[PDB]
Formats: structure tokens, sequence, C-alpha cells
């Protein structure tokens, strides 16, 4: 849409209310102009043709419950366009300031949301798993970074190298929450899981067995369902990066933390230096040595850290 920039208001899927970029021109758009090519936020109206018909709005106002979704997925996805370029100075997914679409309402009592290779997706939830999706930050950006990984490493997404994809994605969506301060944890999708039930989430990074993910390699799922246990072994990974970054002792290894920012960085140079396509677990090891390597030098603590922190979780 051609039109003029302004400022709306709305409420998102937890109640909270924030302001979200607009455009205007007779109605007034989900289309933000202020972030590389644009962020734009599309109504799929309960069907599965995509993407649907961009945001209109009448008024600059968005508190109709059916509006909650759309707020959330257009104000979460300026957020983590906003990490990516001020921490890692990378713009938009694509490193050259490719439009953000997402779309909300998809599909009926949809429990899921998803990268399809173009744009982000949403369902509403059946209000019993989940409530809308994008109402998460932790989710929303999870679903960024695989575009992230898409234009990058390209990792397939089966076996090891689908679980170090998911991976990637749960560890930055993480660093994305904490970046936005928005109640930060190290669990996933707490926010739009269980309404019912207070207190647990989809995953966790910091003991992932907790939901029954493997947190050794010893663990890992060498079956054939969810592509090869892509949302399974993540959490191999998972437990690795979380001691990175806060340390601990884990199956008898201690690990010295060294924080969430060297994390981030570490993480995101083996992801855009490194690793392929193909890479497995011991592949991401050397990845993730040769980053803090680089990074830090390799008689760091950095380095150090990132050692046991694998060697913690059985990756050699
Ligand atoms: O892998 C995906 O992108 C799908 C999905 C995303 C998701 C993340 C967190 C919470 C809910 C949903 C998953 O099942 O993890
Ligand atoms: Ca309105
Ligand atoms: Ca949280
Ligand atoms: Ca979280
Ligand atoms: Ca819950
Ligand atoms: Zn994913």
């Amino acid at each position: 849409i051609t039109g003029t920039s302004t400022v709306g208001v709305g409420r998102g899927v937890l109640g909270d209310q924030k302001n979200i970029n607009t455009t205007y021109s007779t109605y007034y758009y989900l289309q933000d102009n202020t972030r590389g090519d644009g962020i734009f936020t599309y109504d799929a109206k309960y069907r599965t043709t995509l993407p649907g018909s961009l945001w209109a709005d009448a008024d600059n106002q968005f508190f109709a419950s059916y509006d909650a979704p759309a707020v959330d997925a257009h104000y979460y996805a300026g957020v983590t366009y906003d990490y990516y370029k001020n921490v890692h100075n990378r713009l938009s997914y694509d490193g050259n300031n490719a439009a953000i679409r997402s779309s909300v309402h998809y599909s009926q009592g949809y429990n899921n949301a998803f990268w399809n290779g173009s744009e982000m997706v949403y369902g509403d939830g059946d209000g019993q798993t989940f409530i809308p999706l994008s109402g998460g930050i932790d989710v929303v950006a999870h679903e960024l970074t695989h575009a992230v990984t898409d234009y990058t490493a390209g990792l397939i997404y089966q076996n090891e190298s689908g679980a170090i994809n998911e991976a990637i994605s749960d560890i930055f969506g993480t660093l994305v929450e904490f970046y936005a301060n928005k109640n930060p944890d190290w669990e996933i999708g707490e926010d739009v899981y269980t309404p019912g039930i207070s207190g647990d989430s989809l995953r966790s990074m910091s003991d992932p067995a907790k939901y029954g993910d493997p947190d050794h390699y010893s663990k890992r799922y060498t079956g054939t369902q969810d592509n090869g246990g892509v949302h399974i072994n993540s959490g191999i990974i998972n437990k690795a990066a979380y001691l990175i970054s806060q340390g601990g002792t884990h199956y008898g290894v201690s690990v010295v933390g060294i924080g969430r920012d060297k994390l981030g960085k570490i993480f995101y140079r083996a992801l855009t230096q490194y690793l392929t396509p193909t890479s497995n677990f011991s592949q991401l090891r050397a990845a993730a040595v040769q980053s803090a390597t680089d990074l830090y030098g390799s008689t760091s603590q950095e380095v150090a850290s990132v050692k046991q922190a694998f060697d913690a979780v059985g990756v050699k």
C-alpha cells in the first residue's frame, strides 16, 4: 500500500496495550514502513489460503478481540527486527531488509505457527492447548529465526541438522524475549500454552527433560517421527546453550556461564559463517568452538565454556 505512516494503538492477546506502526490510505493498514522494506500483517480469515488480506482497520484503534493476534504478530515482528539489527547488525532475515510478512487467524483451532519459506503463519489455538500463537514473543522470534536460518546456514529440516535448526530458533527466540525484557525465561511458549495451567510451557531449555525431551546425546531419539525428532533432539542443543550462558553442573560436568550476550554472538557467528545445510551436532560443536575462538581467543574462558557445555551434553 502507498500512504502515510502513522501510529495506532491496540491490545494484544494477553490484554496488554501497545502502540503499533500503521499506514494510512482510506483505511489504516498493519503496514510498518519504519523497518527495512516494511512489516505487513494479514488476515487469513480462518482459511488456509495465504497470505490473505492485508490488515485494514477503519479507525487506527485495535481493541477488538479479533484484532489481538494481529496486533501482537505485527508488534513482535518489529521487536525481532530490531533485535537483529541492533544486536547483530543484520537487516531483516535476508540481510538485505526483505519485507516481513505474517498472517494471523490461519485455519480454525489451529494449534501451531510456522515459517513457510516465504512468510510467518499463526493459528489461533483451540483455546485449550493454546491461545493465539502470536501472543508469545519467543514464538514470533522462533519463527523469524527460521527465516534467518533459511538464508544463511540453510539447515535441512530433518535429523540432526533439523534439530539444530530448531534449537537455533529456540535460542534466538529466548534471546529476543530477554532483549524485550518481557518477563524473560528459558522456557519456550509459556505465554500461549495451556491457558488453564500455570507454570508450564512447550519446551524447556533449562531442563528439557522436564517435558520428556533429551538433555544428553546418549538419550537422543533415533526414530522417524517429527522429521526424525527435530523438536525432540533440539533439547540436547538447547541445554548446551543454556549451560554456556548460565553455567551449571550437568551429568557431573561443570560449566562456567559466560552470559547471554556472548552466547548470542557465538551462535550467530556459527550460524552465519560456519554451519552448512547438512551440519550435524558434532559439526555444530566445531563451529561454536571456532566462533568463540575467532571472537575471544583460543585460550579464552569463552572457548573453554563452549567445550565444557558440549562435553556436558555428550556432544563430541
Ligand atoms: O517449529 C515450528 O516453528 C513450529 C512450532 C512453533 C512453536 C514454537 C513455540 C511454541 C509454539 C509453537 C513448534 O512446535 O515448536
Ligand atoms: Ca478499529
Ligand atoms: Ca516469558
Ligand atoms: Ca519464554
Ligand atoms: Ca500454561
Ligand atoms: Zn521451529
